[PDB]
RNA sequence: AAAUUGAAGAGUUUGAUCAUGGCUCAGAUUGAACGCUGGCGGCAGGCCUAACACAUGCAAGUCGAACGGUAACAGGAAGAAG
């Protein structure tokens, strides 16, 4: 159904031999609420443009990760620039608590029970693609009975 | 059976960026103090400072079934005044 988040609204300026021009930036997320997710950044002259740049640009981008019934399936540590993003997938009920752009990425990923912490620099666009690595760094049960070449219940028990 | 189901960030360095890195904020608490306000009840609490100086009153007595006794009070026995 591709529920859609606007994060954050940047203003960046190029100077120029007359003056300082802005633009503004926006990074976006989309997702359809059942393991798809996926990030936009959009940059504009005028704000509005930048969101549907941002928009048509995190629909083409979307990435499927894997999750049980509305939660994780271990924990996973995500990493970018100056992101140490740790996520740990919950008991049932809680809400997700995250801060910000992270709540935003785990919220339209259908992610629903959550516990996670931001570490090292939390800025939005690189917090957004440390989400979005740990989560498909994660992988399923099946897939991993896939790999070591056994049934899932010799793996659980 | 149960004995715990647990983890949020933001602002500020720049013309703008990303890092590093301080500073500050959002919470809970207290033997609290002060300011404005003030209906009641329950249950707690109340010199953190001068281990400074203390007026006044009370806070350790009991036992006659240990004893000599007998000041009180209470009767007794007697002698009396009526």
């Amino acid at each position: 159904e591709l529920q859609e988040k606007l994060i954050a609204v940047n203003r960046v300026s190029k100077t120029v031999k007359g003056g300082r021009i802005f633009s503004f930036t926006a990074l976006t997320v989309v997702g359809d609420g059942n393991g798809r997710v996926g990030f936009g950044y959009g940059k504009a002259r005028e704000v509005p443009a930048a969101i549907q740049k941002a928009m048509e640009k995190a629909r083409r981008n979307m990435i499927n990760v894997a999750l049980n019934n509305g939660t994780l399936q271990h924990p996973v540590k995500g990493v970018h620039t100056g992101s140490r993003v740790f996520m740990q997938p919950a008991s049932e009920g809680t809400g997700i608590i995250a801060g910000g752009a992270m709540r935003a990425v785990l919220e339209v990923a259908g992610v629903h029970n959550v516990l996670a912490k931001a570490y090292g620099s939390t800025n939005p666009i690189n917090v957004v693609r440390a989400t979005i690595d740990g989560l498909e760094n994660m992988n399923s049960p099946e897939m991993v009975a896939a790999k070591r070449g056994k049934s899932v219940e010799e793996i659980l028990g």
